[PDB]
């Protein structure tokens, strides 16, 4: 029925572009749009400047001063490093101009030459045309900012204004006899924003100046907002001290303001169709499997051009303003419905080479996206992130209410709902105390779209939304074109915390939200039964401080391969065997779990807090994405960190990377040297515990005993014997240099508590020790605590250095280590060639203990201590003592 014409017309009202799919006829509306305020902006620039000089010098103590929505506002002043050091407001229908600094006051100094175009300016401002004259003694009111000085400024640029002497800004009426305000910041109002606002809507003229040099302004920023502006960032022109020289030409200007924040060479590009055909693609470089083009020439002026259309609309995105419901927002919206338009078009795969046009112009639309609003359009085709799931879920006509739970001050959390592609959901936040919120969708990082990889823009570039700013108890409504996993993003919280979240509109993917020390058996099976239906492409799953936000294919591949089908014992797993298993390791104080009886006793028997949340509450969530691509080759690290492989509970990598997380650097040998070694704690326990417990022998050959022992035998012949070990041992840099025989350390410790407790299972409690009497030694008040601690000669707490030159690490290892073994470890310190400080020599002098002389655990294989064998290295070292497991030695 409606021609693509009439449905673009009604688009353009409600923002619905559902049945908008003619791309280049928005393109054509576009490019008229941005001719039309080109032609505008240069007829006002060309008639305020005329042949007048264009110098203006606001020093390094001045501010910039920005546009915000291009059809209404503009820079007036431009620097040669394009710093806008001015800007004229036309919002609201008003006119209005800013001044980063107070060019009042410098008519007759060092702007001098800049009082003529003031003086077009003013009339402008007074009287709608740069040329018209005001009238003699026209009535100015100066609020906030110098009144005799200010009026006098106007005088020598050869005005004759009149004091008002009545507030224009605060006074409606002193506002409608006035001919222009002029506003610094000192002034005084109510509801700042909205009155200048008001004033400048009524058809007050503005004049605004920064008053406060290279400082930021709140006041200020509130002015700038009322005008439709925005304050420049911090520091203002302190370090490029930009400004518009005497050589500058009318022309030069006025092309220079017509184009800021336009793009018509983009858009003519779009309509024409005439994408680049010969980008230098022999330029790319690839990483682990991952390209980038960073080095091709063009393609980064151009994807910075593509960023700025995508910053201004993500402005609006994330103060949660609808464009669709802003006026004079036109050019925007135009954007904004192109883009929509593409995306009814966009097919994958595309490649870089062999499809240029579809690619570039995707490469574009994907950077436009409106995420407030009250009706849009889905993306036809959702490629490598979803399919037809996504696209069909349904979604509840009424309210839900959720309750969430925020472990620590600042982060993001699963809501556990998602926006349908296409479908208007409606959000809001109660009960949030001190909190500071947003919403956002979905959490993929921005590499695991693999577009510069042959054949693989296969998905949108930005999947993860802008952050949307949440006001208590107001709702905002949004429509997104992917559909995506809704987060709750926090910072300022108090940890513990809850957040009301009530949502209508959404669709609710599978999602195991496992309750912190309740039962969990109704969750899970209400979580398979989703499952079951196979209703979505993507899950979540919350278990403690670990949130999953996995593509379902990923994860139904990780339980199929490897639990034969069997959800209830992958989760289990993924529940008790990885995330339990490291929390527990670690000793944090979990809900509704006691201590072991082992790690009870001894915490009695040195008298510490070994519960309280105060110390020893679980930390902040760390998040696992599982998806068809990773930020960086297969997976990487980060928070959070990205696997495409699926998700195995009993994986190296996934306890390796999770035991990032949990490292502190007062465990750390010789600081960075151990930052791939003291996370290696979790995987280890894991793989001790899985051979136990199952019967499955993994990473057997992690933990390098054997070469170890070489490298200490033949360092400590040398004439220092600590040195000559720590040369062959820690002194290497490289990232996993060493990794199997500095992991040999960590494990000594294992096997001697064993033996030290007389029980083969409580050797792993060492570290859950060390890292209880951590959390002491850090957060409990020192002069009280330090003598149960073991640090009672110390003036002061240590110190939490992570550098390898320091000895932070090595000393609250030899502390915790001799204190809770009550014996003097100071010569297998030494024997691993670890320094260690005066202080804490001393301290381990203080204690009184026997020493224990230098021993060594070998082993030949890294899960099964059965046979393991202690060496004594006190007087010498004694041969190796194993052959190597299923190997022909040479006779
Ligand atoms: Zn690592």
């Amino acid at each position: 029925m409606a021609t693509q014409e009439e449905i673009l017309d009604a688009a353009l009202v409600s923002g619905d572009s559902s049945q908008l799919t003619d791309s280049h006829l928005v393109a054509l509306r576009l490019q008229q749009q941005v001719e039309r305020i080109r032609q505008t902006r240069t007829q006002l620039l060309d008639g305020l400047y005329q042949n007048l000089s264009q110098a203006y010098d606001p020093g390094a103590a001045s501010m910039w001063v920005l546009p915000a929505n291009p059809d209404n506002t503009l820079p007036f002043l431009i620097g040669d490093k394009g710093r806008v050091l001015a800007s004229l407001s036309l919002e609201a229908g008003g006119r209005g101009l800013a001044y980063g600094t107070n060019v009042l006051t410098q008519l007759s100094g060092t702007n001098a030459a800049h009082a003529p175009l003031l003086k077009r300016a003013v009339q402008w401002l007074v009287n709608g045309d740069p040329g018209a004259a005001t009238a003699k003694d026209f009535k100015v009111s100066v609020v906030g900012v110098d009144k005799t000085a200010a009026l006098n400024g106007l005088k020598s640029a050869g005005l004759q204004p009149a004091d008002a002497a009545c507030n224009a800004l605060t006074d409606a009426s002193c506002a409608s006899t006035s001919k222009l305000l002029v506003l610094g910041n000192g002034a005084s109002a109510a509801s700042l924003s909205a009155t200048v606002r008001a004033r400048l809507q009524a058809g007050l003229p503005i004049l605004f100046v920064h008053t406060n040099g290279w400082n930021q302004s709140s006041t200020g920023q509130q002015i700038l907002a009322g005008l439709g502006l925005q304050e420049g960032p911090y520091g203002g022109n302190y370090w490029d001290k930009d400004r518009v020289p005497s050589s500058r030409t009318r022309t030069r200007s006025v092309e220079l303001g017509g184009a800021y924040g336009q793009d018509p060479a983009l858009v003519q590009q779009i309509v024409d169709g005439s994408w680049r055909t010969d980008y230098d693609w022999s330029k790319c470089t690839s990483y682990v499997g991952r390209t980038t083009c960073d080095d091709v020439p063009g393609l980064s002026d151009f994807s910075k051009r593509v960023d700025v259309l995508k910053g201004a609309l993500d402005a609006y995105n994330q103060k949660a303003q609808n464009l669709f419901a802003l006026p004079g927002t036109t050019s925007l919206r135009l954007w904004l419905l192109w883009a929509d338009a593409v995306r009814q078009n966009i097919r994958y795969p595309m490649d870089k080479a062999a499809d240029t046009a579809r690619f570039q112009e995707t490469f574009v639309a994907d950077a436009i996206v409106g995420y407030v609003r009250e009706a849009g359009a889905a993306q036809k085709e959702l490629g490598s992130y979803a399919g037809q799931r996504q696209q069909s879920m349904p979604v509840s006509g009424s309210e839900e209410t959720l309750t969430l739970t925020l472990p620590s001050a600042q982060g993001f959390t699963a809501i556990g709902r998602m926006a349908a592609p296409g479908k208007r959901l409606s959000i809001r936040i109660e009960d949030a105390g001190q909190a500071s919120l947003a919403v956002g969708l979905n959490t993929q990082r921005i590499g695991s779209t693999r577009l510069w990889n042959t054949r693989q823009y296969d998905r949108p570039r930005f999947l993860k939304s802008p952050d949307i700013k949440l006001q208590a108890n107001q709702s905002v409504a949004l429509v997104s074109p992917y559909g995506g996993l809704l987060q709750l993003v926090y910072s300022g919280a108090t940890p513990g915390q809850t957040v009301t979240v009530k949502v209508t509109g959404a669709a609710s993917q599978p999602f195991l939200d496992i309750q912190p020390g309740e039962d969990s058996s109704q969750a899970i099976a209400d979580f398979i039964q989703a499952l079951d239906a196979d209703k979505a492409d993507w899950l979540e799953i919350r278990s403690g401080s670990v949130e999953v936000h996995a593509k379902v294919e990923k994860v139904r591949g990780s339980i199929d391969k490897d639990y034969g089908g069997d959800v209830q014992r992958f989760i289990r797993e993924l529940n008790e065997v990885f995330i339990d298993d490291a929390y527990t390791l670690a000793g944090f104080a979990i809900p509704n779990q006691a201590k072991t009886p082992a790690i009870q006793q001894e915490c009695a028997a040195r008298g510490w807090d070994c519960d309280s949340e105060t110390l020893h509450k679980l930390p902040g969530t760390q998040h696992i994405n599982v998806d068809q691509y990773a930020q960086c080759g297969g997976g990487c690290s980060g928070n959070p960190y990205d696997q495409t492989w699926g998700l195995n509970p009993r994986g190296w990598g996934e306890s390796h990377e999770l035991g990032h997380n949990l490292q502190v650097n007062r465990l750390k040998v010789y600081g960075g040297r151990s930052g791939e070694i003291s996370n290696q704690i979790f995987p280890l326990h894991k793989d001790w515990r899985v051979l136990r417990e199952f019967g499955q022998n993994l990473d057997d050959t992690r933990v390098n005993y054997r070469n170890a022992y070489n490298l200490i035998v033949a360092g400590r012949a040398e004439a220092d014997p600590l040195a000559g070990v720590n040369k062959r041992l820690w002194e290497d840099p490289g990232t996993y240099a060493l990794n199997g025989e500095r992991m040999a350390f960590y494990t000594q410790w294992v096997h001697y508590w064993a033996d030290l407790k007389n029980d083969p299972l409580q050797g792993w409690d060492i570290w859950t020790l060390l890292y209880l009497h951590q959390r002491q030694v850090d957060k409990s008040d020192w002069d009280a605590n330090k003598a149960a601690l073991g640090y009672g000669t110390y003036a002061q707490r240590p110190g939490n250095s992570g550098d390898a030159s320091s000895t932070d690490g090595n000393d609250n290892l030899l502390l915790g280590l001799s204190w809770l073994t009550q014996r003097d470890q100071r010569p297998t310190f030494a024997l691993w060639g670890i320094r260690t400080s005066a202080a804490a020599q001393a301290q381990v002098a203080a204690y009184g203990f026997a020493e224990q002389p230098a021993f060594f655990y070998a082993n030949n294989r890294t899960n099964e201590y059965s046979t393991v064998k202690l060496l004594d290295m006190s007087q010498g070292s004694p041969a190796w003592p194993f052959p190597l497991e299923h190997h022909h030695h040479h006779h």
